[PDB]
């Protein structure tokens, strides 16, 4: 098995947020199958970033996600390989941002290719206005759709000013290979950053997240 218990990642994520572009580079590591991950996050282009930080986070791998046996894991079975996706998220006032990641596997580390681009974000908005605190902890619906796996998620971030700014979330993950497609389930998530100095530079980012076939 190329998944280990504890494994590496090295991402770069170029991209743009209403026209104005920057880089970011990072390194972390995680534990698969705890659905436990963290990294280190360095802007190398494009900085002091103007905008939310919060926008970039989940962006910043589905492998790392707790999966029971009695479901079937589409992202850990993609390996050595590796797989793709792609997410629009949809702002409740306009604000729109197109990402996709190509995730591969060197040794027993991660490597993804990233691309960002957001657009249509008002100036006097939470995201220009720098006014996000968190995103609140959430639960993805996967479902299969021609052959590839579809994940769907309402995303909310919670406003300093109080209250939340809500984010439709349709990502579609496409491994590299024939795997076993998986039936109906969800994904809990939580992502929090741990860390992060004055201009957002440097940020300590952290993830948990589990699958599960029933609710109720």
């Amino acid at each position: 098995s190329v998944i280990k218990p504890d494994m590496k990642i090295k991402l770069r994520m170029e991209g743009a947020v209403n026209g104005h572009p920057f880089a970011i580079e990072g390194v972390g590591l995680g534990k698969p199958f705890e659905g436990k991950q963290s990294m280190d996050l360095k802007v190398k282009e494009g900085g002091p970033l103007p905008f939310a930080y919060d926008i970039l986070t989940t962006v910043f791998n589905r492998v790392f996600a707790k999966y029971p046996e009695n479901i079937v894991d589409y992202f850990k079975q993609s390996f050595p390989e590796g797989y793709s996706w792609e997410r629009s998220m949809n702002y409740e006032d306009g604000g729109i941002c197109n990402a996709t990641n190509d995730i591969t596997l060197d040794g027993d580390c991660y490597i993804y290719e990233i691309r960002f681009d957001g657009v249509n974000f008002p100036a006097n908005g939470p995201v220009m206005q720098k006014r996000t605190v968190k995103w609140e902890p959430s639960t993805e619906k996967l479902y299969v759709r021609d052959g590839v796996l579809k994940g769907d998620v309402n995303m909310a971030l919670s406003l300093e000013g109080g209250g939340h700014y809500r984010c439709d979330f349709k990502t579609t993950y496409k491994a590299k290979k024939v795997v076993q497609l998986p039936d109906y389930h969800f994904v809990d998530h939580h992502i929090e950053i741990k860390s992060h100095d004055k201009d957002y530079s440097n940020v300590n980012l952290h993830e948990h997240a589990e699958a599960h076939s029933e609710l109720p």
